[PDB]
């Protein structure tokens, strides 16, 4: 589809066969959510934002749909504010910007 | 244009008759800029992401060019990583996520 930006761009997430509410952002790297029981082996890891660094665990080649479109790849979990789908992923589902 | 999203989605903008480069970012409330000294009165604001909160000086109606398309909200300057334009400004300028 096409999503307008006049409120955040939030979308349903299905991951680890649970559904959860996450934001497609272009300003991310890295897709990042919120605490939560992953399954298959993780690798402490550290990623910074514009408050600063946070640790987090990184797990690999996860399968993710996003809207209906799947994604398999890197998926940080940790203490972030709010579930960050980033560009990792955002490239897998064909998104782009457009003005 | 189009940008796609293999790279930061980095493009040139112009505030206060500087060119700059800044990052697209749909997860983005606020336009959030480096450190610049631009003339009239501001107001103190707290803006908050991943890993923490940075203070910022608001100052409000400043124009930007962004990518020929001229823009005209609220601009946070402070000590950023990166120069940001947010959903504020996103949305004058017509920019959508497409997939
Ligand atoms: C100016 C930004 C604030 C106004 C805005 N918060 C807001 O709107 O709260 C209301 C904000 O922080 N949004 C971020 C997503 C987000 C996080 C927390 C709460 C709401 C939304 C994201 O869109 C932009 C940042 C920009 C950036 C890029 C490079 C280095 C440092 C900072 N990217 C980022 O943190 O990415 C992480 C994760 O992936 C990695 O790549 C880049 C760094 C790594």
């Amino acid at each position: 589809p096409q999503i307008t930006l006049w409120k955040r761009p939030l979308v349903t997430i299905k991951i680890g066969g649970q559904l959860k509410e996450a934001l497609l952002d272009t300003g991310a790297d890295d897709t990042v959510l919120e605490e939560m029981n992953l399954p298959g082996r993780w690798k402490p890891k550290m990623i910074g934002g514009i408050g600063g660094f946070i640790k987090v665990r990184q797990y690999d080649q996860i399968l993710i749909e996003i809207c209906g479109h799947k994604a398999i790849g890197t998926v940080l979990v940790g203490p972030t504010p709010v579930n960050i789908i980033g560009r990792n992923l955002l490239t897998q589902i064909g998104c782009t910007l457009n003005f």
